[PDB]
């Protein structure tokens, strides 16, 4: 799994 913002 991921997760990534910005």
């Amino acid at each position: 799994g991921s997760t990534s913002t910005a």
